[PDB]
């Protein structure tokens, strides 16, 4: 209370801390309605694509919810408007509760790159291997596992980390131990730290030595013929790369397992309506029964032909995203959208072809930045948790910044959804629609 953490040694029990406050604050702000999002999308998303990889992010999105709001009360110190009662008993559970989150986080990543692994060298074994038995048992162990090696925090066996040194009693009453350290290292960071490094090298590995041939499945609904002239173009951007392509007409198709086999599916439709969106002719009985599709899992994108002087310019591209969003499919682009004439076009189409074709191992790349922003976010509290436990060296500013730069990664994963997943970007866009009806009602 009388010292401040950047405070650079001077001693004031004057100071109110604005500068470490205001970052803290604005961290808490940042962790809560970022993961709250993530968890309100979740809730409003009807089907997924990675529902076991998803499972472990939702876990990891409450995780980091439960930092931020466990962040109130660290904020509540340095504002010191009401600072409760016993801060050396406040300080320990707080530190605790925040070591136990950045260790589930932790374990999700290692089961996220566990099924990622399972998904690719035993694809077949994959749907029997990976249930929801086995993966409500897992997360359930999260949780459980999480609480034990962190435990002895409580039972004399020395303070766990440095995510107290915000309340003043944890820096002076609490010491860390090397036996501790040495411990929750071979329980935690060395175990899950090496199933990561493990799977994506694997992984990787194995996106090499592919050489797989890519069937992609183009449908387009067209009453003019400028959505088959844009579905043509992509074909052949797509054929050049190495694809299979398959270019139906709408109308020519049987929306029964029609997306069944093909590992890119490309859905086109133009825009049309007397004062209402309607879609194409020869699509509405496809939309209206793309369920049938086989639409889950399915790596999709959409494009279509409009008219700008149109109130929804490409409204039928926005009906078709938005079905194969609740479907279930991947969005892995934002929808191609083709103003007039798509022969002056070509350019565009050409790179948005291109750009599809980079698209599909979106999902992946996700994944693994998600885990190496999280690594290089907790890597420096790690190293210097192993140095001060050991006393190599030890710094109040160093730890504040070390902590919070770990603490910080909690706002992390929602910015990457949110700047990277065109499905989540979809999911978000339409939570602002429902929020804006409750405001009408
Ligand atoms: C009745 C009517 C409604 C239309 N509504 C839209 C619209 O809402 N948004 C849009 O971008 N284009 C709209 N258009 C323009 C068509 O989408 C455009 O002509 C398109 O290039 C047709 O492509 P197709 O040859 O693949 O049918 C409309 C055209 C008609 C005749």
């Amino acid at each position: 209370r009388h010292s401040c953490p950047l405070g650079f040694g001077h001693y004031s029990v004057v100071d109110v801390c604005i500068f470490e406050t205001v970052v803290i604050v604005l961290l808490t702000f940042l962790i809560i309605a970022g993961n709250l999002t993530v968890i309100f999308v979740f809730h409003c998303a009807p089907l997924l694509h990675h529902y076991t990889t998803s499972y472990f992010i939702q876990t990891m999105a409450y995780a980091d919810l439960f930092v931020g709001v466990s962040c109130l009360v660290p904020t509540l110190s340095l504002l010191h408007y009401s600072t409760g009662v016993h801060e050396s008993l406040t300080c320990q559970v707080f530190g605790y509760i925040i070591s136990v989150l950045k260790s589930v986080s932790m374990w999700c990543l290692a089961c996220i790159s566990v099924d990622r692994y399972l998904a690719i060298t035993k694809p077949l074994s994959y749907n029997q291997l990976v249930t929801p038995c086995r993966l409500r048992i897992c997360i359930i162990l999260i949780w459980i596992y999480s609480c034990l090696i962190f435990l002895p925090s409580f039972f004399g066996w020395g303070k766990p980390g440095y995510h107290g040194d915000i309340f003043e009693w944890c820096a002076t009453s609490w010491l860390t131990s090397a036996y501790f350290t040495g411990f929750i290292v071979c329980l935690l960071y060395a175990p899950a730290a090496f199933v990561v490094c493990f799977t994506y090298f694997h992984i990787f590995k194995i996106c090499r030595q592919h050489t797989k041939e890519a069937k992609a499945l183009i449908v387009y609904g067209s009453t003019t013929g400028n959505t088959e002239y844009t579905a043509e173009t992509i074909a052949r951007e797509l054929a050049d790369a190495g694809y299979e392509v398959d270019s139906r007409d709408a109308a020519s198709v049987e929306a029964g397992g029609l997306f069944e086999g093909f590992d890119l599916v490309l859905l086109g439709c133009s825009t049309w309506g007397d004062d209402s969106i309607e879609l194409q002719d020869d699509f509405i009985p496809l939309f209206d029964s793309l369920e049938e599709t086989g639409a889950q899992g399915r790596k999709v994108a959409c494009f279509g032909c409009g008219d700008s002087s149109w109130e929804y310019f490409c409204g039928a591209v926005d009906a078709i995203e938005e079905k194969l969003k609740n479907l279930g499919a991947e969005i892995v682009q934002d929808g191609l959208r083709i103003d007039g004439d798509p022969r002056a076009a070509r350019d565009d189409i050409v790179g948005w072809a291109h750009d599809v074709r980079g698209a599909i191992r979106r999902y992946l790349m996700v994944l693994f930045r998600i885990t190496s922003v999280f690594y290089m976010l907790q890597l420096p509290y790690i190293i210097y948790f192993l140095l001060e436990s050991s006393r190599v060296l030890d710094n109040p500013t160093l730890s504040f910044l070390t902590t919070w730069l770990a603490i910080s990664n909690s706002f992390c994963n929602p910015v990457i959804y949110a700047l990277s997943d065109s499905t989540f970007r979809l999911g978000l866009r339409r939570l602002s629609e429902t929020m804006c009806t409750s405001c009408m009602c």
